[PDB]
């Protein structure tokens, strides 16, 4: 076995040239192995005072946050309030005869929606003047994976309404507290502003912050550590510590739903075979898979959750990008926090470089 | 005495130049005067399916939504809620010793802080970043007019945080209803949208709607109709018989607090001698006056509401231009919405012509 001294020295050499590459002020990588956390923190949080970077520095998750989204569905599923089976309609009823209104809840966390837009279009202000939206949508290319925030934030909007609170409500009142986190919000209070960092914009370099928007907290709300992101990444590996309600929640996140030309889709989590050639997961996380809607096959009943799979999710704000993997079968997640925007398939290509030089440590 | 039939043909007159210059899609007036209501409507609240303005068409209120925020902070200040001579810092304690702590409560509303930015800046992401950023900020021309949206948005969340609720919830829940509002709104409900006009883009000419922001629902949040904003100028005016407390707060706001170049300027509401050389008006309502600080100075104590002046506001999103013009010794009140965001001098010289006709008609 190798020292976690070790782990965090084969962190460091797999992030060095990405970090060079786009120029990235800071970023933290946390590591759960068989149990064991490990990390390694580079840089700074803030140039301005030239706040270092640590295990916990809160940062900004972009679509990361649909993971918790999809898990506050789940656990509402779980707890009878709703079910993911059933259509948008059985929740929003003047969507009852419309396109929309068909679409099983559980597609909303797959984007298998026929063509959905990425963004709440700039015509629409407001979740109301959204619903009204989308009694008029048509599916441009019916049966396809069409990644949005719209759906995902959709979910979060029904969910939060059936639990009674607002989503911010849901997720730092009910969700946090029973993953046990410490540090991860949907509004950042004053007292965790020392540990906030700053994002820095491609092209300007200037200090950007996620601003508010339709959908924003369901969709893309969420600021974590990479401290507690080991924290939710231990529950997903069944390290245990959950109640029985969210773990099984977090179980039904990892199902997989529908089958697209690169990975087994879930609940948000998307999902490959391990091993697996790391310019399929490039090809997978790449922007033109992405931006336009791809075919997708359903899986009636499910597949149960996998062992020998990596699970993973991007995600990126103007100013920050973000990576988690889980890989079941080697007890093993990681979690990859920068305050620099730089592409996928980078962050995708330094992690499976890292995950595989980790592994070869017990060889 | 003139009939509201000839009212209304006076403003069509007053607006057809102006609707054809800027391209205007749709345009109410409302005229209350001598307590008689009139409307003029024309143009379209949708151009999809032609969707007729009316008087019930609900437009975006820009910055006429500040004259709200201003009003609910003089009626938590009746409460004693709130003492609006007061510093920000015994609201906002973590600002004690800081520049933005020492500035009172009521100039946050007659924006003379010494010039902060118009919007809330990009590295800020919500209220408690917003004061964080403030306890380093210094004002680049101390005691000047700087028009900005962040002081009075922070009058509206401290009001709000006053008062226990967010301030959607103060908006809708306690000062909407206490004025008697049926259609007015900072968040927009299902039952409300089929009368929801769409603003159109000045270069694109496409429909486009005001989004979320921080401090938005605080500074520029408020979408309201004709028939509403008339409620709300009777207020002004006297009547509509409003109970004291709402009465006391909005005599309030219309105490002139510091002088500028061409105006008295109130909480939010600006204010002219009438009559007045509609040059005047035009000159206080330029863009100079939003992107630049301007020397003013304090009045102490307040002058108290007075009679014979027009105290005006200009509100705007990308999507609407909005005006309304208060008259107490005429006992008229205006509002003019629009769904184009067409020039503040062009609002100003339409609505100073229709005011001039409608009281030649004595």
């Amino acid at each position: 076995s190798a020292t976690s001294e070790q782990i965090v020295d084969i962190a460091d050499a797999s992030f060095a040239p990405v970090i060079e590459q786009y120029r990235i002020p800071g970023l933290v990588v946390g590591i759960t192995w068989q149990g064991q956390h490990s990390f390694y923190a580079t840089g700074v949080a803030a140039r301005k005072g030239n706040v270092a970077a640590t295990p916990d520095t809160i940062f900004e998750l972009g679509s990361i946050s649909k993971i918790f989204t999809a898990t506050l569905a789940a656990l509402a599923e779980d707890r009878g309030m709703l079910d993911l089976d059933a259509p948008v309609s059985d929740s929003i009823p003047q969507l009852e005869g419309a396109a929309f209104g068909a679409i099983r809840l559980v597609d909303l966390s797959t984007h298998v929606t026929g063509g959905l837009p990425l963004q709440v279009p700039g015509e629409v202000g407001n979740v109301a003047e959204l619903i009204r939206w989308l009694e008029s949508w048509q599916p441009p290319q019916p049966g396809t994976r069409s990644y949005s925030n719209v759906s995902i934030g959709l979910l979060g909007h029904i969910t939060a309404q059936t639990m009674g609170m607002s989503f911010a409500q849901a997720a730092q009142d009910v969700l946090f507290p029973a993953m046990g986190l410490g540090s991860t919000y949907v509004d950042v209070p004053d007292d965790a502003m020392d540990r906030y960092a700053f994002g820095y914009d491609r092209k300007t370099d200037a200090p950007i912050r996620v601003n508010p928007g339709v959908l924003a907290d369901e969709a893309y709300g969420v600021k974590s550590t990479a401290r507690d992101m080991l924290r939710l990444l231990d529950l997903e590996l069944g390290r245990g510590g959950a109640n029985p309600a969210l773990t099984a929640a977090l179980e039904r996140t990892r199902q997989g739903q529908a089958e697209t030309a690169y990975y087994t889709q879930d609940m948000i989590w998307e999902q490959y075979p391990w091993p697996v050639d790391v310019a399929r997961m490039e090809a997978g996380n790449g922007y033109d898979f992405i931006l336009s809607p791809q075919p997708a096959t359903r899986l009636t009943p499910p597949l149960p959750p996998q062992r020998d799979v990596i699970l993973n999710k991007t995600g990126a704000t103007n100013g920050f990008g973000g990576y988690v993997a889980l890989l079941p079968g080697q007890d093993l997640g990681i979690v990859v926090l920068a305050n620099r925007n730089y592409p996928n398939e980078a962050r995708v290509r330094a992690t499976h470089a890292l995950i595989t030089d980790l592994l070869a440590t017990q060889d």
